[PDB]
DNA sequence: TGCAAAAAACGCATATTCTCTATGCAAAAAACGCATTAATACGAGAATTTTGTAGCTACTTATACAAAATTCAGGAAAATTTTTCTGTATAATGGGAGCTGTCACGGATGCA
């Protein structure tokens, strides 16, 4: 099932001499045909034409249901790590209180803005107690409240 | 039983320092390519050859007369049982069985 022998045989199962498996997924007339001639039996059905011409008859298109989605996840990953972020582009999450979230930092929103202008930003709430349970957790993903507590996290 | 108060502990001055987060090493997996050999399949040849079709032939049977060799329904004897008829010889000489304690009605006779 795995990729090579996935990717390869299946869509083999629309063409081969192999030669469309080493293309597309990768997997040579080496590690696939050998591999693929033991794999022909591991799920339990033929998959190409076995050393005849031209066929589709039981390949990886009825297979990659219990396969390719799978790999399919991955596939999102073969994409990339995403395009901003490597996890959650959108990551940045003020906190909730009534003392200053409104008015001390504007030169801080002009350096984001410099290195990043009217970039999307989100929220979240802590609590003080609260802002520590989920911030030495790292909750709060950008994080303010009295220093007096929310210690543990990453980096001590 | 109110504190003023002392010494040692318990809180603001750093060494230590040691789990700790942090990159380059290295060793063997793996998988990809050079590729080699063999095997899976295309090409040709004429060989078997079964099936498909015709006529002949042998088996199988459609049928037309009827007394086969056997079944049966009366017909007329017996056979024994049973039925009807006829007969048996002293004298014998008028028949029992409840009704009698119902109330009331409607004729129908008898009886002076």
């Amino acid at each position: 099932m795995r990729l090579e022998q996935l990717q390869a045989f299946l869509a083999i199962a629309e063409t081969g001499s192999f030669q469309k498996a080493a293309s597309k997924c990768g997997v040579t007339q080496s590690t696939i045909s050998r591999q693929i001639q033991s794999l022909e039996a591991d799920l339990g059905l033929e998959l190409f034409h076995r050393t005849n011409h031209s066929k589709l008859t039981l390949g990886g298109e009825r297979l990659l249901p219990r396969a390719r989605k799978i790999c399919l996840e991955w596939e999102t990953a073969t994409q990339e790590l995403g395009d901003l972020i490597a996890g959650k582009q959108p990551e940045l999450c003020i906190a909730a209180i009534h003392s200053l979230c409104g008015s001390y930092l504007p030169p801080v929103l002009q350096k984001f803005c410099r290195d990043y202008p009217e970039v999307q930003l989100r929220v979240t709430s802590l609590g003080s107690d609260r802002a520590l349970k989920v911030l030495k957790d790292g909750l709060v993903d950008l994080a303010i409240v009295m220093n007096n507590r929310f210690l543990t996290t990453g980096r001590d």
